[PDB]
DNA sequence: CCCGAAAGTCCG
DNA sequence: CGGACTTTCGGG
């Protein structure tokens, strides 16, 4: 069976327009776990709309298809694509999506793709089914997969003042002690987030807790200005 | 335009 | 370790 012509005219389109030398430290800066094309956001969000101008954005039925295809594809660009296509897809995705989502999260697996799964579309989902975090969170934890860890620290990213406090310091206790860079930094970025919300309970939380050094440096970047650096 | 964020490098 | 610096992106 052929690729969907909505992805191959996007696959075609993209590759006619590719930088080999902006393609090379692009790739350095993922660490090389991917292969680009070498084109930036602007260009590629342009050349999508070009395509979705000429083809129209494919009927509703076949988003979750054309989402693998391009996540199969090699350059980085094309799962890039594909969460912009998603995102036009967002008053289509709900609950029963969970699965597919975190099918995402641990394929072609790095941080830029998790960041931008995470704290929006899981996030939202979460938020108007909060009783599903407990069919998912413990798992994810548990699981040997560093990209499902983060995903349970950073999908409440930015609730805001409806943050669960419980919960996120719990999920935090949880994982305080790993080694891996994407989880003490993620502790990190989702407490210093929420201190913009609710400084005092952050503060509190990182002086009387455990949490790795940088974890702990990233939480109050900001807000040991508010309360000062004892001697 | 600005600022803050993921990262990233380089240095002591 | 952690500070200083860098580019790219998203959002005032």
């Amino acid at each position: 069976v052929p690729m969907h012509p909505f992805v191959k005219a996007l696959q075609e389109h993209f590759t006619a327009h590719q930088n080999p030398e902006k393609a090379e430290p692009m790739a350095r800066y993922m660490k090389n776990h991917f292969l680009f094309l070498g084109i930036q956001t602007p260009e590629r969000r342009q050349l999508l709309k070009d395509i979705i101008q000429i083809h129209t954005l494919p009927d509703q039925k076949d988003f979750q298809i054309i989402i693998r295809e391009l996540w199969d594809l090699p350059e980085r660009e094309f799962q890039a694509a594909a969460l912009d296509i998603m995102q036009k897809y967002k008053k289509h995705i709900n609950e029963t999506h969970i699965p597919f989502l975190e099918e995402l999260i641990v394929t072609k697996s790095w941080w830029d793709s998790v960041d931008s799964i995470v704290p929006t579309f899981l996030g939202d989902i979460f938020l108007k089914h909060p009783e599903l975090i407990s069919a998912y969170i413990p798992k994810w934890i548990a699981s040997d997969n560093i990209w499902l860890q983060r995903a349970a620290i950073l999908f409440q990213l930015k609730y805001k003042q409806k943050m669960d406090e419980e919960l996120l310091f719990w999920i935090i206790g949880q994982l305080h002690s790993s080694k891996e860079f994407f989880i003490q930094k993620a502790i990190g970025w989702v407490l210093r987030e929420y201190a913009k919300t609710n400084p005092d309970v952050v503060w509190e939380y990182v002086q009387n807790n455990e949490l790795a050094p940088l974890s702990k440096r990233e939480a109050i970047k900001h807000i040991k200005q508010n309360y000062g650096i004892n001697n």
